């Protein structure tokens, strides 16, 4: 039978009052370090947030984001305990309506960034959450940015797609590593803070559940 | 890895305005058998439906429910073109918060309906919904009751638990295969109108998504 | 895959001028003997023609044919050049809406008739068409009973359900062929005059194309 | 046994009152994204519709359609939501009576639109139906143009030929997955929406059922 | 593929002038024993020949025949050098139209006759053709009996019915050689003088060539 | 033992009132396109007709024939619906009493026309029967030429020599397919409407049955 | 090598201010049923506790404890939502300084519990925290009754012995489940909540990190 | 499962009077000889202490320490019997925060000092505690250095980081016995004196227990 | 090779000053449970100490011991924190200058003693040593009884005979461990924190070091 990491879920569109998304039942430990990896197919080509990690007292701990320029280059997106969003952009060109696999690599403990598109590294920055250790308890909202504990999302800042095999490391993999994690026919290995479908989370505003054929057809 | 089949989707509880549910995107053809099989945990005792398959003219075109008694006896209802709850209790002893595998299996030809429990026959009954066939059209709501399609839902005729490896068969299963459907090292059969997780749906209202433990530890 | 010989054919109902039906494109060459079998899921308890082989002036040369008595009691028939029904009753209870293995053996040569249910004998009869032969150019319909060749079908005549794997010998088939023919498991063999889905036919009035569960679930 | 996938139908020719057709029994989910393949053999050089998508109040929600022009080049057609034909030639010269493996990929979410001959790509075109999205509830008619729900067709947009291994799915299959899809030796691959022989479909005015030696001789 | 020795032919039915039949290219050498075994699938109940050996000064050297009496019992005849039909009854009741195994065992070296039904033994008989040697030059003729070299055919002395799978040896065959070479599955062994299909034989007035269901379906 | 594909039929030659030749005892449905192959050991070097198919209205609904020229060159014909006798000249050296495999391929489609030597094409013509469909019913008869159905053979029409393998498809075969077909050790295809030794055939005057060493010593 | 599950932990024992415990990093997410084993060699005879679940408003969420009377017999507590402890002996007798298998199922959706020593059942118990749930964010100490979230111990309420394969699930385990995860040479299955030496947890005032020889020697 | 030598030792940060170490149960005999090899993420780039060995009247009998120079230089040291630390710098650019391999080969035989990084020599050093020979006795303590046995740390020089995999011999390992120990897919050879996770160790002041990355994903 | 486990070490005999006997050169880490077993040749009938744990105040930790009487009765003795020696006699007759397996077992947590012969359980007795924990840095010497750390020997004390396959773990092991360990062909485990050979030792006055026959010949 098909396998459990080719379950796909669907946010159709955020339009108050409706704000599909995904948000997990166990929360984050404290962490320094994260690479957080998923198959996604964008929607919209400006930007939206994918995964949000916030604290009682910090909704913006830990927020990926994205987001296609005119010229169709890929533009991946961290920012890190409130700091600004920062950039790195992919060679890449994307086009919405189809699959991409993506990694956003972070270490606090020498500030560094670094985004995969593919397997394929784009290109790495510093000074990004540097000594910044991620506190206990962060929830983790899909699709949707918190403003709030699991809530107060603004439709501006949601993100719109398809999403699958979500895989989430509290270690900063290495290049080579990340390439064997976005092979479709790889060992196909597991995060050990999040595995896609093998750690439960809970649905609102109608999330689409299906499969994705972007590995498997 | 676990298997797709294993996944499953928990109904916290329903109380207005919030109805935790799940709504197929696709509706099903016209029919005049059917065979619904799922694995569930029940959480009330109360009677609760689970599936509801309504047309735009008739919302109570084909409802399975259930309901334990006091003794633990479980009790499996159908009802058909908005006819009466019509029951069928089995001889097991219901533990709320476990788990079994049921199946209701109707055939609209001779009207005869069967349910089974853990790939067992409970009984089977006469003069339901004879001489009915099911409009196409039919759109499927789990663990809420539809009064509208896809919607008009009362929380007091919602079902809470748990639920997965739904299967759905246009045809009257017989006894024999029935037993082979329910079986977890079994084959694992897939309904040819309804596949669990390979037909897609949409989720609102709470869900949780995780997985079965009945099967496999 | 699904084998080919799973593929069956619905006959919804007749009611003027709708008659739902199936033609073969060949006709079938001069016999004095002939066996036909198929899998079939009767909808209606009473007299219903299937096989239909009519020639340029006789639309009776081979007509099989059954209905359910009230105590659900199988009763095939048989009629050769023009004759009268000839009817045998099977030792099995039949359920509307269920399927069973059908066969009718015929032999010119001396008349002799012998239907089965499922592998087993019925019974046989004698004196029925004793002498005869289907002369050269028979059109089978299937579903509908022809009083013209390919056509002038009666509402009344025609029979109602669902059908599969349907195989035709110019030869009578013994009773120890016959229960090899039967079996889902077997090996399955194929008719050397007509095969199902091997030798093309013509449809028409919404007969619905679909695949059947006896044999593999 | 020859495989399922094999089977083809015939659409003889259409001449009022007389339209050979296929009628899907289940209906198309809401989709934003369609690959329709299948192997045809074209009878006619002028304009055919095959795929035929129509909801309660748009007709004209998805059609496939094609062409042959006097030097024998092969010309793929798509319409979305009431558009025009929008027609990409392909570089092969057609032989009316000879099997075509054949793909039309529809991405609503940018517009974009890409058909395929034989594996191989045609070209892409854009701004087709972007940002539109089919309604749930698609009717699908094969071999005829529909102008009401299952209905309305005029003999001038019918499609004449032999059809088979019909496959369908809501995802923008990438060039690399049609390569896989259109040969004969290939995994065969299915659709998830829809899989030849797989869903049933209803057959009216003459159709003939057989067997496609385009793959298997 | 079937295998060679399941070719059949059939023999129609004679009356003046129409004589179908079989009459073998080359002629017997001169034989002294003689085993004759076919399947048969009889039509009439009455006496016809089926093998016949002639000679330029004999027509009446070697002559296989059968009749079946009231009580369906197989009577296998054999007439040596002009001699009189003698003729041994079989414990089996026959059913024309179904195919059987037969042969006939003669020894002109002690005139002992013996003849088998399905491999097993009918009966002896003694003083037939005692002493008597078949000349070299016989030609064999099948379905009718010579009154000439290869003609000379008497309607009423004609066999109509099927056959198949005609061995012949210059050896008269033990009676546990007999049984190995009627049974369908077992080593199917080809007579040395006549091995069926691959001695070539001239076919006449309207035989029909077809394949014999009796071991293979 | 011998493949019953390798069984041959021997036309000794015409000589009014003796017209050796086979007539099939189905008739053909009605087709569209066509493809006759088999394997030939010509006699004469004047034009014959081996493939005759006629209708109770045009006894030369399809036709196939040849001539060996002077220079020992073969000339496949095909004639359609009483058109007259078109020739394509294939590059090889016939030599009367030897062997040689040959196919025609017709579409009336586009009315295409191709005749294949041992595999490989000879040459294409156009306009032969283009828009012409084979009614249903069609006789087929071998080694004679029909003037009337099954009969009003002429001797200077007639063919003499060997024959055997005849395959029919109602498709038209692809070069590379027709390729396959005659290899004697590839895997040897049958054809879908007739298959040699398959499909049961009528003989008549004098006609002689053997087996042929073309393929297998 | 080892296994990662044959890890084991030793308290050695409190003593203000000194209170040797684990802490898990990750908290639990809201469950309503839980299932917790492992292996345990007891020091002290009279009552500690060892799984301490404490939330912000309620350190008394779940609470499973221990202590063998005189005559040697276990008795396994446990404690819900600040409930008394309920005990249920078992019918095996301690022997301190020895390994036991011991699981804790408790489910809050009709308030049953049942306690295991060694893949045996001693006993189920009902009204135990019935209708509750533990709320999300149970914060986990092995070894310390916790009265602070990870804090507030009391050396006379902690427990000393050794400890390892430490397995929790959000799940209520049926008997037959338990019994296959307390075998030594089992499947060994792990727990979806909490996975021996999987989830990651912190130590402090003297634990000792060696190897358990219960399984393994 | 991961295996027991994955397990990774997490050193949060030292800050009077919290200093997070590990002190091994067992001392060690008397050595003239120690290979240490262990594989560590580092936090600072400041000095800090991993390997500490103290006698009763030598806290500073053996210790390894590290630290990273501005250029990223990875800097080794070793100091034997209260020496001075003597470092070796290697050809590698760290990356606070990422896994390395580090070994550490003393001979106080000749006095000779080596230190390897990911199986490659940085250099080696001489008159490093020549002639000298470790007392039995050695305490053992990671992550901090004693000045008191076990005890007497000072926050700044504590070390800090990710540990695991440690593995210590009383012998000198040769270059080429080095590579064989860092690599991963290795052999994965175990040290004689300390084997990670097999002879046990003490943990206190808030270590973290989980599993190393580096090797297996 | 024979194996590492096979070498056996002689005590000739103790006469003031010459001490033959073992010290290992690790001393025993803190223990409050110990299992010690080994293959032994007594020489002498008289009481000899043979496995002796000191520390640097109670060279009396630790001292295992035996007799032979009269009859032949193995007595093993026991002392634990300079209590007195307690014995248990074995069921089997001792003949000295022959091979045998025993061990001692002792768990400090309820003070039980238990000694095996050849994997057979002796007995067991109480209150020896309960409560006691034997502190870290135990000195161990193997066949003389120890008043000074590793000295203070006395001839009357010691003990003769052949020793090998010594095997000592901090775990009290089970009876069913006990005879897997005692067994030649077994799988030979060795203990945790003594491995015959595996852990150095150091030897003097004229040990005699060959191999032991016991188990291979
Ligand atoms: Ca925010
Ligand atoms: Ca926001
Ligand atoms: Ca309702
Ligand atoms: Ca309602
Ligand atoms: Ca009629
Ligand atoms: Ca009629
Ligand atoms: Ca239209
Ligand atoms: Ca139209
Ligand atoms: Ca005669
Ligand atoms: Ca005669
Ligand atoms: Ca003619
Ligand atoms: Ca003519
Ligand atoms: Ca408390
Ligand atoms: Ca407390
Ligand atoms: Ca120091
Ligand atoms: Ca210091
Ligand atoms: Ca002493
Ligand atoms: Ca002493």
């Amino acid at each position: 039978a098909v396998d459990i990491r080719d379950v796909k879920i669907s946010f159709p569109g955020t339009q108050n009052p409706k704000f599909p998304h995904l948000r997990f039942m166990q929360t984050l430990p404290a962490v320094r370090q994260l690479t957080v990896c998923q198959r996604i197919k964008p929607f919209h080509r400006n930007t939206g947030y994918i995964f949000s990690c916030a604290t009682s007292n910090q909704d913006n701990q830990f927020i990926t984001s994205m987001y296609v320029k005119s010229d169709g280059t890929l533009n991946l997106g961290l920012q890190v305990n409130a700091s600004s969003n920062k950039y790195i952009s992919c060679p890449i060109e994307i086009e919405l309506g189809q699959w991409y696999h993506v990694c956003h690599v972070w270490s606090g403990v020498d500030g560094r960034m670094a985004v995969y598109a593919n397997g394929s590294p784009c290109g790495t920055m510093e000074n990004v959450g540097k000594g910044h250790q991620i506190s206990a308890g962060g929830t983790v909202v899909i699709g949707q940015e918190q403003d709030k504990i699991g809530g107060g999302f603004e439709e501006q800042e949601s993100w719109s797609g398809e999403l699958s095999d979500l895989q989430v490391w509290d270690e900063a993999l290495t290049t080579h590593q990340v390439s064997t994690v976005a092979s479709c026919n790889g060992i196909r290995p597991r995060g050990n803070v999040i595995s896609w479908m093998e750690d439960s989370f809970v649905a609102d505003d109608g999330v689409i559940v299906g499969i994705s054929h972007m590995c498997s057809l």
